[PDB]
């Protein structure tokens, strides 16, 4: 049976995403083992729409196919989730990149590293902050992001307003407002606003800043000697022409490395409890089998790691037998469970003034800010019942705030609201959830070949139906069910209570302008503010009006207002693309990242995270891959590599 | 419909430039029309309110059984009087345009249900559907990866597009 | 001496330009000989600035290096010609492309095939029109150009005017006006102007149209299924991924073909009168020697074919010995002699009217017209003394007319004239010379390595200095010396006498507008028109005022006007990039394209043309290469290949 594609080795890494390349690179650098990478994708080093950062916004799109890279089946997998019973049963498609570099070839390029507190309070032993912060330093040094290269006065006004009201939040003694950081003290952690003001680094090495108002992010772009920016991503850095031949061999130093471009993997041939081989389909349609000697690594992303595991034989035996899996290995009913993701409701602001163009200048997107102009990361609101115990003594990251010019609601909402993108006296504010509550799971549907869409369940904004139970002991399930909608409403109020300090700051900053939230409607926010400050910590009793027993017309007003307000976060919002926690630590893998019930396979992508980090989930996956390098190799080498040693660029 | 042109294109029949572009190694016949000319129906929905104290007597025996499957008529109609897009034979032959359907309850989508202020709980409401059988828009199908049959290939279908006027005199831009 | 780069074979083709790829492709297709191509250049299949046709105009240029491809030493050779004694001693740089596909990778993509009469009256035996027209059909079928995809009313107005005045030129019995074609008869050869008017094909198979007014050209672009156009050039078609491996091997059918990407050739190692080997420098800087068994082919372009010949040993023995050539083979004092090129003086038109934007719409450049909107090809003017004998019985192509929106004079001239490119009531007309008179030559300067700039002499608009000789028999050297300046002046008058028919046509075409030539100045053209029609065929006596002996103030007026007018074609013009005739037939090679004095080398690029064709010189070089395929192979195979057999595109 003459197949000369004998690619037997000792380590096989599957999926060259944000974590696959880091591992393959630093694994062939520090040892002599024979390494193989399989990705099922070519290298888009020459594509203008990839390498140019501004191509993300559709600059190179043919006029008849104006879709960008997340909606393009030639660039990204297209999985759709089953009807969201919390969002009027609207199915959604969220992508995972299909190329060297994974989703980093198609993403927005932001570098939130996540707070310090999360890795100290939500991760297992060995994964506390002080065990990994060095790895975060390693990756941010390997990329070297940059800051915004353009000033603007709107950032100054907004930072002014936030410090103004953080002054009061510092007083009044309440301990859990959203602008209090405990690692600084009485002084607010708000960046100064004047020429020669220093810059507060969000991703600081010692994690002092978990709540801070700044002016710019750190995007993963570099400037070339010519004057043009390009994209600096995982495949760009760790796997470029200098390190790997066009035929897939490494060069000299890394001669013990093999990369196959287009090879879709199906499952893991598995003798006993010992993985022994892997098969894949090349671009004819042939099945090639390769031996594994020493270990197998799975870096296939959040959606497609549990899936390949389940086809392999690890999962729920009853289910996999039901749908027709012939070979069964380990009976873990938790594989593909506990899926987590962020979520960002959207609001926009109207400015009334004859010459407000002077106010909104220098807001357009360049390859250094990518339309991001701030503003800060906030903590828990004062009136949110779902806070951990440590909230009295440690500050947690809850909301990530973003400001952007133009309007960003969906087109149907644009038409409905009466405000369009043509006019230029409008801008958008976003209060992202980082601690988003809902949880889902992933189930395969056919044991034949890797399918683009497996069963993915994710219900977010569900409702609570009261029972005949006495009110006293049914409240603490209403709390658990209504957490996310409460969080979104509190984000709305938090953004709302900024615009008045912004009014004052603009008035005495040389601007006769007026600021106002028009989406959601003005009245529907003033009423929420009044209801909050008149009903206190028991404001959220009124989501269910049959239990408050408050038949006063004021109570009916509050119930109706919350009913209407519950509509906006369902439709006028944007599910993010930060999928994580499919095979988390403890649930499916141990703290050394090995799969329970087997001795020589590990999962090391973002699916293995036991909690979503404090922001955009790119650094985290690379950190996990980097740490996996050490755990596989045995001794810390990437650990204290000097920071001046960085991969060369080509 | 969706997966015949796709297996053809992976096989080697299609647009040689495109299949070579995305990496098809073996090419057989150069037909640039494979996967072109996709057609489908489309059914806008409307619903009716009945006002009356004992209208339950009016709406009885409308529930779905395995013999009617919630269908209660009503007929198939031809072209409207005022539709400019009719074939030449319309003067001498009758064409099928609309398929009419009546059904109890409400059938708009849930978000529209909330928006309109009328829900499915109440029982003095029913739905009428005027389906298009001669639906105009046309699309096409293109594969995206020459490896294995994928669930989602590139499918393009734009229905209710709009017309943007040009500086051309009005007289000879109407028939586009 | 261990050099494993043993690339000994029987045919070696040097330079993959507009003629190298055609030959290599169709030569490995129809035989079994071992073929090698050397180009010294990589393949720009992925570069956006190359493949996108609109990239020619600088759409992908970094803001700090805004130069396009002809001025870029990484894309094109940069030879500069010695001071032009006719153009105020202004040196000029004209480029030859440096890539697979040669100048076709950087050109404007036009497909004039040239008239029929030229190949019948100016080429040797065996190269008359009916011997090659099939080869022209072959190349135009191999490319499949397209037409303009956008109407415009300016083309209709101009064609209207030309037919109006061609009506009169048909009458009055004069035989040599510029709008008379003899293969049609009394009816003008002017394309009809209304909806459903047929299209006159300029490049018609039987060559009936040598003078004709049309509306669109044939550019070498294709439309992709997506909606984006790309560039279809020599390397794109004959040497693409489907035919050649990334390692330079051919595939299956063409397995007997080798292509080396970056290999600069120096000279031809030459045993006896028999070429035996060739050396080249790779991208280390190493010298690799390859054996030749059977024949050597030179396709290195107009500027660099005679140069490599001279370094090889063929040329003027005294000169090559003088500058230090050690090995001398054949003493041909004509190598590198007889250089020819086109030349296009420029004029622009002002339109006065309140709403002339309605007149000039739909003139912007798209990848189908590339800013070309006509207009036609004309013959000799009535009053040009330098016409061949056959002018009474055959119509010759003299001027190629072009219309374009915006202004195209050089920047210094823009400032001088007081009219800039910002304003939008102005457009350009160009009367190109196809029969341009001046001739030059090429001489190497150092026998070490191929140099970018060898001695290139080209003097165009020289002046005549009278002697003491009696006037009677010194006129017919003044004629020969003043030919090109006379031609340019007559082109000016020809364009001038169009604008009044354009006035009438616009007046009764629904337009209240006014047309006027502002560059060169209005008065300086009206005076030329009056002088022409008052002095007749002896209008050109007045270039030299010391011989006319006409001291009348009218004669002084005429002399001064011609003196001033002689300034514009010198500076306000554009030397084209159609270099040809360096090793023409008879001068340096026989009719079977072999080099005199040697048995197994040929030159087959555009340098071997014994006359410049009737238009843009791209089809001609490809035709020469195609015919060379037959002469080398011996029997006509590419001759009657069916036109439905075309190279597949990837
Ligand atoms: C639309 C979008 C927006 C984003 N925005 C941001 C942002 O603002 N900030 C930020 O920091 N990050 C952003 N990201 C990136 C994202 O948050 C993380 O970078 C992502 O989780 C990367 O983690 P990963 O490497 O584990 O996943 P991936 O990069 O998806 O790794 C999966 C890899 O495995 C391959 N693979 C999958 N299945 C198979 C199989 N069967 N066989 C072989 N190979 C396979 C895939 O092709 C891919 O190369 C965005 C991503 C997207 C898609
Ligand atoms: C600015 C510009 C504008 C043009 N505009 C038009 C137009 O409007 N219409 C039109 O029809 N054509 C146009 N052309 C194209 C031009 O008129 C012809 O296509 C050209 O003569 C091609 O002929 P060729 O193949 O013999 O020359 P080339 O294409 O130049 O062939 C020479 C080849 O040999 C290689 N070579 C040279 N020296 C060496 C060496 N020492 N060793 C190895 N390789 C070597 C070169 O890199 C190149 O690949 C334009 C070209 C340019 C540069």
């Amino acid at each position: 049976c003459p197949k000369p594609e004998n690619l037997e080795a000792d380590i096989v890494i599957i999926g060259a995403g944000a974590a696959g390349c880091v591992l393959a690179y630093y694994l062939t650098k520090f040892s002599d083992l024979k390494i193989i990478l399989l990705e099922a994708g070519h290298t888009h080093f020459n594509d203008p729409v990839v390498t140019d950062p501004m191509g993300f916004f559709g600059k190179y799109n043919p006029p008849n196919e104006n879709i960008r890279m997340s909606q393009n089946p030639s660039y990204a997998w297209q999985p759709a989730l089953e009807p969201d019973t919390g969002a009027y049963s609207m199915r959604n498609v969220v992508a995972h990149g299909l190329a060297v570099g994974g989703s980093t070839a198609i993403n927005q390029l932001n570098y939130i590293v996540g707070g310090r507190t999360v890795f100290d309070n939500d991760w297992p032993t060995g994964w506390k902050y002080d065990d990994i912060k060095k790895y975060f330093r390693r990756v941010l040094a390997d990329i070297s992001p940059i800051r915004d290269g353009t000033k603007v006065n709107l950032t100054n006004t907004i930072l002014e307003s936030m410090r103004v009201l953080a002054d009061q939040q510092v007083s009044s003694g309440v301990p859990v407002d959203f602008l209090i950081n405990k690692a600084t003290g009485g002084l607010p952690n708000i960046e100064q606003t004047y020429q020669g003001a220093p810059i507060v680094n969000l991703n600081d090495y010692e994690g002092i800043n978990s709540v801070c108002g700044f002016k710019s992010y750190y995007v993963g772009v570099n400037q070339l000697s010519d004057g043009s920016y390009i994209r600096k991503y995982a495949g760009n850095t760790y796997l470029n022409s200098y390190y790997v031949d066009s035929n897939g061999f490494g060069i000299g130093k890394f001669s013990n490395l093999r990369v196959i471009s287009d090879a879709v993997v199906d499952r893991i041939h598995f003798e006993g409890q010992r993985a022994v081989s892997v098969t894949y389909i090349d671009k004819k349609g042939n099945l090639h089998s390769v031996k594994v000697h020493k270990e197998v690594e799975i870096c296939s992303g959040s959606f497609f790691t549990p899936t390949i595991l389940q086809r392999s034989g690890i999962g729920d035996f009853s289910y996999l037998s039901s749908i027709g899996v012939p070979d069964l290995v380990y009976n873990n009913p938790l594989v593909g469970q506990g899926l987590r993701n962020h979520y960002s409701p959207i609001t926009q602001v109207s400015v009334t003034g004859p010459d407000a163009a002077a106010f909104l200048s220098n807001t357009a997107a360049g390859p250094t800010n990518m339309s991001f102009r701030g503003a800060g990361m906030l903590g828990y609101h004062k009136l949110e019942p779902n806070k951990p115990s440590n909230a009295g003594s440690v500050t947690y990251r809850k909301y990530e705030l973003l400001v952007t010019g133009g309007v960003a609601i969906s087109a149907d909402q644009q038409y409905l609201s009466g405000i369009s993108s043509s006019t230029g006296n409008y801008f958008a504010l976003i209060a992202d959830d980082i601690r988003f509550a809902p949880v889902g799971y992933i189930k395969i549907g056919t044991p034949n070949f890797p399918r683009d869409t497996p069963k993915i369940f994710f219900n977010t904004f569900v409702n609570y139906t009261p029972t005949t139970d006495p009110a006293d002991q049914q409240w603490p399930v209403a709390q658990k069910t209504l957490a996310p909608l409460i969080s979104a409403l509190l984000g709305y109020d938090a953004i709302y209570q900024i615009v008045q300090q912004m009014k004052v700051v603009a008035v005495n900053a040389g601007f006769n302008v007026t600021l106002q939230m028009a989406y959601p409607p003005n009245d529907l926010l003033v009423e929420l503010h009044n209801g909050l400050n008149t009903y206190g910590i028991n404001w959220w009793h009124y989501f269910v009006p049959s239990l408050v027993n408050d038949d006063t017309p004021a109570g009916k007003l509050f119930a109706s207002t919350l009913s209407k307000l519950s509509y906006y976060p369902r439709s006028g919002a944007h599910l993010d693309s930060h999928q994580s926690c499919s095979c988390s630590i403890g649930g499916t893998v141990d703290t050394e990242l090995k799969v329970i019930g087997v001795e020589n396979v590990r999962v090391t992508d973002l699916s293995a995270a036991p909690h979503p980090p404090g922001g955009n989930t790119w650094c985290t996956a690379a950190m996990i891959g980097a740490r996996a390098t050490d755990l596989i190799l045995g001794k810390p080498l990437v650990a204290n590599l000097p920071p001046e040693d960085v991969p060369v660029f080509t």
